[PDB]
C-alpha cells in the first residue's frame, strides 16, 4: 500500500518534471511556472494563467493530458485513502 | 454514515479556510475572494478569475491541490449519497 | 436503469434552469449564456468566459458547485453506462 | 481488455473529430485550435484561451460536454488501467 504510494509518488514527479521541462523549454515559460502550469493541467484546474501558444506545445498538451491524468489522479486517489484517512481517523482517538 | 459526513463536513471547511487565510494574505485578495477562489480551485473549476500571481502562491497552490481535491470531492461524494440521494427517494413518495 | 436516468435527467434539467434564472438575474447575464455557464461551471469545465462578478454571485456559486457537481456527474456516469454502451455494444452486430 | 480499449480509443477520436469539424467551421478555428479546444473541453482542463462565442457554439458546447465527458474519461481510465499499469509493473522486474 506504501510501495504502491511510493510508485505511484515517483510516476508523477516524473511526469511533472517531464512537463516542466517542455513547458520551460518550447513555451519558454520560467521553471516554476512550468511546473505550476504542468499540475493545473493535470489536475484539470485550467486557469488558463499560462496556455500553450505555440503549436508544438498544444499538440504536446493533448497528449500530456491523455496520459498524466491517470496517473496524477491515482496518485490523489492513494494519497486520499492511503495516507490522508488513516491519520485522520488517527487523530479521532487520543493516546 | 452521519458520522463521516460530519467529519468530512468538518474536514472540507477547515481547508478552506486555510486557503481563504492564504490567499488573503499572501496574495492580498479580499477574504470573499480568497474562499471563493479556494472553492474554485480545489472543485477544479478554476475559472482563472483569480489565480496566483506570487511564487509562494503558485507553490502553495500545487501543494494545496494535491491535498485539497481528495478531502473535497470525498465530501462531494457523500454529499452526494448519503444526503442529497435520500431526500430524493424520500420525495418520491407521499406521505 | 430508466426510470433512474429519468430521474437524474430532472434532476440535472431543474438544477441547469436554477442556475439560469439565478446568474440571468443576478449577474445580468442574457438566459443562454447563464445556462451555459451553469453548464460549463457544473461538469467543472469552466472557461471563465463568463465569472460571477458580484459578492451574492460568488457565494451561490460556491453552494451551487457543492450541490450539483455530484448530480451532473451523476446523470453523466448513468448516461455513459445506461444509454450511450447499450448502443455502442448494439451497433457492433447487424441484425 | 485490448478490445474494450480499442473501441473506446475509436470512440474518443472520433468524438474529437466532430468537434474539430464543428468548431473549426462555426467558430472559426484553425482546425489544430479546434481539437485543441475539443480536447481541453472533455477532459475538463477549460483553459480559455478558445471559448465559443456564438449562440450556435455555445449550445454545441454544452451537448458536446454531457455526450462526450463519459468516453473521455472511460478511455482515460482503461489507458490507465489496461495499458499504462501492467507496463508500469513489467518494467519494475528485469528480465
Ligand atoms: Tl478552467
Ligand atoms: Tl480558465
Ligand atoms: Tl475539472
Ligand atoms: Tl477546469
Amino acid at each position: 500500500k506504501d510501495k504502491e504510494f511510493q510508485v505511484l509518488f515517483v510516476l508523477t514527479i516524473l511526469t511533472l518534471i517531464s512537463g516542466t521541462i517542455f513547458y520551460s523549454t518550447v513555451e519558454g515559460l520560467r521553471p516554476i511556472d512550468a511546473l505550476y502550469f504542468s499540475v493545473v493541467t493535470l489536475t484539470t484546474v485550467g486557469y488558463g494563467d499560462f496556455s500553450p501558444q505555440t503549436d508544438f506545445g498544444k499538440i504536446f498538451t493533448i497528449l500530456y493530458i491523455f496520459i498524466g491524468i491517470g496517473l496524477v489522479f491515482g496518485f490523489i486517489h492513494k494519497l486520499a485513502v492511503n495516507v490522508q484517512l488513516p491519520s485522520i481517523l488517527s487523530n479521532l482517538v487520543p493516546r
